[PDB]
């Protein structure tokens, strides 16, 4: 069901996918043990992901939440790093997807910042790394992040200090962290159907000069 087009580095879109993800890159309390040690991405590709029924899927939830919220979707642009990229774009966002043990409840995580994903592209905590070198900071291998719109509908506000089911009237969680002031939100849904993931990006994180 799901194809990928790819878009030229000279086409506008792409252009501003990639300016999203270099300008949402900040520094990590971790010291980088998570995602790497980096400043900026080398963007390698970017592609759309096209598929029909996953489409209708998400527009026809994104209808029900705009209806239950003063007629407002609250639609956002947000990153998603997992190791299950493979899966998600053929299958579409489930509670496989899901991440037991959050913060904000088992759900599906986002980011603003895209290098709050890069986190997460090898597993939770970053795994143990690249799959070749088992090197959380590899510069090496190339990763891969989705760029996903997600409904957000009533978000419930929860201030951090940084499939379960939204609380009740409620269709996501915003996780703002109140301690890093330069830190983005991260937002949970609980419907899969909620999130559509409509870029691929292929990057590898470069080394500090
Ligand atoms: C906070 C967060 C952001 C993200 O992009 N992916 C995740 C995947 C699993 C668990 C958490 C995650
Ligand atoms: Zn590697």
């Amino acid at each position: 069901g799901t194809i990928l087009i790819d878009l030229s580095p000279d086409d506008k879109e792409f252009q501003s996918v990639e300016e999203e993800m270099q300008s949402t890159v900040r520094e990590h309390r971790d010291g980088g043990h998570a995602g790497g040690i980096f400043n900026r991405y080398n963007i390698l590709k970017i592609q759309k992901v096209c598929n029909k029924k996953l489409w209708e899927r998400y527009t026809h939830r994104r209808k029900e939440v705009s209806e239950e919220n003063h007629n407002h979707a609250n639609e956002r642009m947000l990153f998603h790093g997992s190791p299950f990229v493979n899966a998600i774009i053929h299958k579409g966002f489930d509670e496989r997807h899901a991440y037991i043990g959050g913060m904000f409840g088992a759900g599906i995580y986002f980011a603003e910042n895209s290098s709050k994903s890069n986190q997460y592209v090898y597993g939770i905590g970053g795994g143990t790394g690249c799959p070749v070198h088992k090197d959380r900071s590899c510069y090496i291998c190339h990763r891969q992040l989705l760029f996903c719109r997600v409904t957000l509908g009533k978000s419930f506000l929860q201030f951090s200090a940084m499939m379960a089911h939204s609380p009740p009237g409620h269709h996501s969680v915003t996780g703002r962290p109140s301690v890093n002031g330069l830190a983005l939100a991260e937002y949970v849904i609980y419907r899969g159907e909620q999130a559509y993931p409509e870029y691929l990006i292929t990057y590898q994180i470069m080394r500090p000069e």
